[PDB]
């Protein structure tokens, strides 16, 4: 039951006019394909006007999440990340991949970087190869939070969520706002 | 739910991707995908048979004959084809990736490329699956410019490659971070 | 989601294929697929009875009477019917492929062509009727491949797939091409 | 999805050609659809012939009888066409065409044998209706229809023409 | 599970020793096979000692009910029938197939002869008429009613009282106590 | 629950009567059990007759031929009995009894028409090759011509016990013990 | 509903006393484990008394069928094979593996050596490796029917059944009996 | 349906196999199989801790920790253990096969041996599955007497070996046709 | 099928295990598993209250109250309880393993020991009650490992498995042996 706003759009097509790419729910190849297209389209309108990326996600397929991350680094626009409700697993990696100084979170959000043990693989993968994927998140997290590799590997072995202030000091987000 | 963009006409974002001469290959490859992909490749040729066409690949593989149908159409049309790998391209997905126009096969830094065949259509006999696998042997060796047994060995290995190993191996030409 | 192309008018890409006089026979063939193909075949003739009609065949087979229904329409209309095998043409697919206008039956370089029938039909069927069906499959195959009736009874007993070059040598198609 | 011709969809264009399709199993939903178009094509013209495309394995008898009564009610000449097969109730509509205008394409299969909650006496009562319909349009005696419908087999289009189910077996116009 | 009685049998094997054959529940080929074997076993014990049958059945496959009916008419033992709870469709045909004067029913039972709308395969129209005509003749032979009266009463989708079924001919005695 | 007689279960005592029970659809499991009892009953005596009880709707053709071949292999004379029905493979086994010892009860239903399964999906020439095997067995035991058999089996109908007797499927139609 | 015969056994335990190993139905690891135990037990009673192996099977897992074959060659007893009803795929390979001159079939049996295209693999296997398994049946069939490798490979490409007389001339069985 | 044999006692054929000091390992390996196999290995030791025990292996693999539990019990008891491979022994199945007493690891001529791990218990983390795989690396190298990386390479290969290659590789000692 | 052993009397091998004073805790632990273990525990004590009792633990965990029910019985009875970890002991499995008599908690060389609880119980449960349960898990773990309560709160936050040597160093078991 999606509404229509006023030439008349639906509320989700209107969100894209305000340069807002929506990432709600589990991440798969279909979500990654839709998100990457919105980013590439938004750069075609202007490669300097900022883009806001709303994240309320529990995670999902890693390669699908990495495709969004790789596209976030490709486009030249300033990328603003907003954590609403929760950003866990791959969701917190996209949250931490925003433009430095523009990664926000709402005051009552939860943030998880631990990886779950409901998909995460597309096909069946071998023992050495989930380790290579985990090492990829090890370096991406360390690069965007400016944390050491050992601190990152240690923190990701603990099954717990952080408050936006804990995530701020760790390096996932920059500002915790209740109001503009 | 597919959003709508305005650039006066109103397209869905995927009808707008086809406007950019961009053909998406996301997900498992079956006869439904092969019918959709081939149609866009034939349409994009009709608009202009010399402008390049971009193929985005994030696929785990799938039906072999459908992936071979796309590949044949890729070699049939006259446009230079740029391949782009985001996320992953495993089994038949890496074959289409390596089948791009030489010099314009790209991948993004965190993609995973697998050429090991998994384990499609109706079940067949042992001589037919072995016949099909040798076509995958020849096609890979044709575009990687590797030896046959070098390909046959690398395909036994249950493993993915980083975009860089796939570049030295001959599946890719460029690994980009930024334009 | 089926994409949209623009001339001016907005078409769906499959509807644009029909304006190029291309009739797709993709996937398993049943009565619903037969209805669509026959409807498109008869419409393309009403526009012009001499302009060629293109048939895209990527099929693993299907119901015999449904596949025969199409073949009956391909023989009825006066248009030159170019058959194109892309991917594979098995069981009822190769019969339609071999039923194209002589000299205009093509195949793409990596296609597989089988004439072996699978080990069906709409309602449960008797012994004498199944062999009556296979006997008219022999006659149509022998008519269009110009082969002996027993050479069609043979080789159809072989659980085997053919190359486009074998299928060209045997009489199913006339050309196998890489480029136009 | 069904394509678009010029702006019509291919099955709406087939209706503009005065062609009514009866493809697949016949039930009350299909019978309601066929009857609606049969009355519309008569509403457009009561003289122009109407073409019926039959590719059916049969279906519900009361639904097939519903179509049959409508073709007898309407005043238009009706051409039936068999493509693929016409089995059980499907061959009854095929034989229900206007005399001299019942066709079949060469490689079709015609079945009049009926496939093996109402009482037993109602099954026999419905069957006798089927017997009389077949005998009326085939000009065959009742015991010939009863003995032939008893045989679990399909016919060639040439066999079905001599029996009286159809009139024309053509390859080209 | 079924309990164990000591005299050590399970109770259903003990009803066998009392020459009681149970026809409880729906009738299929598995029930007919079990019932016929119990009948033929009791004739081998003594062809003269009566056999008691307990019928609490909603009906079932017609050919299975005929194999039971043909087996009781085969053996020469005196066969009683006892309607407990309900005897509908094939159940009431067997109930009426008892030895004349020895077909009983308990007072609060329901007896039905109208046939439902019986499948091993899907059959043709004349084959369900051929089968129904067998039910007509079997009912008329044991109820001593005219064939027309059978066709009328079987067309009514209704249940009979054990009192009504007595004067119709389906049973002989409606008792509360021995 | 199968009752117990005195310690046998009723189906084990049927085997002691030299009776082999073939009730229900015929598959490879039914064929294995039936063949096992036929060879056992031959082990205890190669000349005493064996009794076969047939209430079958048909089943797998190769399993039904597996039984038939074993009925022809053993040296014992075989009485076949039809109760309820004998259809498709069931009527072929019924017809394959010892000449003059194939019986049926009066309310049985016998069909030789084959249904429109089998362990694997097979080809056209194999399904028809199997039908010719049935053509020869039916003509052999009914002593009818090949054309008369292949015509009559394309009829979708059942026969009465007397029709099948005149056709050659069975010999005696009994109501009470001879 | 398995009967009891007379000390009292069940009819299947009695079959083993007559030195009859029963192979009915599709073949899996459970059937192979049960069959191999009966063969090894029967050799422990006497390594010279013959063993009869009843076969009414449509096939099954290849490695499970090969385990029975390998055990048939291990034990020293004369092995008699009996085809009843049908022996297809792996079933006909065990039928052909009997002691020379002791492979029988009942007069109305069907024999298939073609391999189906309902299991045949335990796990998932690669393209080259089904070829190695097929080459194993290629040599086993040729060794026991004394046929050439080319004749064996050709005959196994045809989807058809043979009569016991066809199978006798080919080399699967030695005698076709109606009576001892 | 398990038959009954007489040799006076009445056993089922599998209770008679345990009488021969024969332990069967057929089918997928889970905690139910590990509980059954370990119990027989411990019982057969109690009857006599020096008589050999025979293990028949026709398994496609399965749960790793259950297959490791059996292997540990194999090394724990004091009896020499003969392993026998019929049909196949893939993944954990070949590990138990190679874990027999040196000199008595056999296979029949038409068996297939796979040491490539497939793709068990609850799902785990990437460091734990990698930790488990290295125990399979050490155990295989211990009984094959091969190098670690030689094992690690051979385990990438999606392939089976004939009993003869498995013999040169160090998983087997003897390949028999007849006693 | 559970095999049969013979002394003389015929036992099923699992019943023979109970006569060796061995109680198996294999698989997931629920109320039905708790009933069996407690019943076997109390019976073995009725025969003798000083003879050791052996507990075989190959468990991935289960219900907390069901697992606590066993631990309560292990503390109640007077017998020396030797715990044996074979394969794995995770969640409630390691708690029973660590609850064995001091000096008699063993593990086999290739076992995995986890104390991390999974991300349950019989009926749907509230927040305060789940933490009340984890708090008594802390107390039992701290009592038997002789570790600090916070050292138990830590490390239990780590989605991690331990070796038998780590579990010995931490206090879950006392010995890790290859041979008796
Ligand atoms: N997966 C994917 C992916 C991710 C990052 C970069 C690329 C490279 N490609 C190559 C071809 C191309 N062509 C046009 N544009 C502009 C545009 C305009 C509108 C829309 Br709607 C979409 C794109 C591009 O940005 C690119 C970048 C691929
Ligand atoms: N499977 C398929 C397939 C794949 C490759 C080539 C062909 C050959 N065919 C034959 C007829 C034809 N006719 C028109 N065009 C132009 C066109 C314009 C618009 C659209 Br929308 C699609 C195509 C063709 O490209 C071809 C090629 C078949
Ligand atoms: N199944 C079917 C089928 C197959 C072959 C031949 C026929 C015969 N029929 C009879 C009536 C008819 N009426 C009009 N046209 C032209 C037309 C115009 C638009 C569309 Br859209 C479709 C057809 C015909 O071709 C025919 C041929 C039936
Ligand atoms: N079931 C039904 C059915 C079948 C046959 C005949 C009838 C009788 N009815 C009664 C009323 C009626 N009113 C208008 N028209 C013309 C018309 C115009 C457009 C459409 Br669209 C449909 C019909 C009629 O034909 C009839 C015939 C009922
Ligand atoms: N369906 C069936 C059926 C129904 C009625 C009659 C028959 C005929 N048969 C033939 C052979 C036979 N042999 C022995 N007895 C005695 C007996 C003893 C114990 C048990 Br337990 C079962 C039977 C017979 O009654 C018959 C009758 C078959
Ligand atoms: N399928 C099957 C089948 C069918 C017919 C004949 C045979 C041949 N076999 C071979 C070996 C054999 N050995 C012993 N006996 C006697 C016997 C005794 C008790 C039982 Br219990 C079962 C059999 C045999 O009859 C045969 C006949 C197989
Ligand atoms: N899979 C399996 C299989 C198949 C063929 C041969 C072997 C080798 N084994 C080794 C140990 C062994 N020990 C005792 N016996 C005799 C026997 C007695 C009774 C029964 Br019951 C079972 C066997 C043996 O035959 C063997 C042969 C394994
Ligand atoms: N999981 C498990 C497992 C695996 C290997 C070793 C052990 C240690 N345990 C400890 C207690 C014990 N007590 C008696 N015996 C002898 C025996 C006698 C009959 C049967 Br039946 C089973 C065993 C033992 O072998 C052991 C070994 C545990
Ligand atoms: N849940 C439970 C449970 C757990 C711990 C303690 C108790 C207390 N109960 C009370 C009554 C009782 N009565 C007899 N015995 C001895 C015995 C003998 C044979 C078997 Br078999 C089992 C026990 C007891 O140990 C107890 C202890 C309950």
């Amino acid at each position: 039951l999606i509404p229509i706003v006023v030439r008349a759009y639906d509320i989700y097509s209107r969100l894209l006019r305000e340069r807002i790419v929506c990432v709600m729910g589990p991440i798969d190849d279909s979500v990654a394909s839709l998100v990457i297209a919105q980013l590439l389209f938004l750069q075609s309108e202007s490669n300097k006007k900022p883009i806001h990326m709303y994240i309320n996600s529990p995670g999902g397929v890693v390669t699908a999440g990495l495709a969004i991350y790789d596209t976030m680094q490709y486009i030249l626009n300033p990328i603003c990340t907003w954590c609403v409700g929760q950003a866990a697993s791959m969701g917190s990696l996209l949250l931490a991949a925003g433009t430095p100084g523009m990664r926000h979170s709402l005051p009552n959000s939860r943030i998880m970087i631990h990886q779950p043990s409901g998909q995460a693989t597309d096909i069946a993968i071998q023992a050495e190869e989930i380790m290579k994927l985990k090492k990829q998140l090890y370096n991406i997290y360390a690069k965007h939070t400016k944390q050491s590799l050992q601190v990152i590997e240690s923190a990701m072995e603990r099954d717990r969520y952080m408050s936006p202030m804990e995530a701020q000091e760790f390096g996932i987000l920059d500002k915790v706002l209740v109001h503009p």
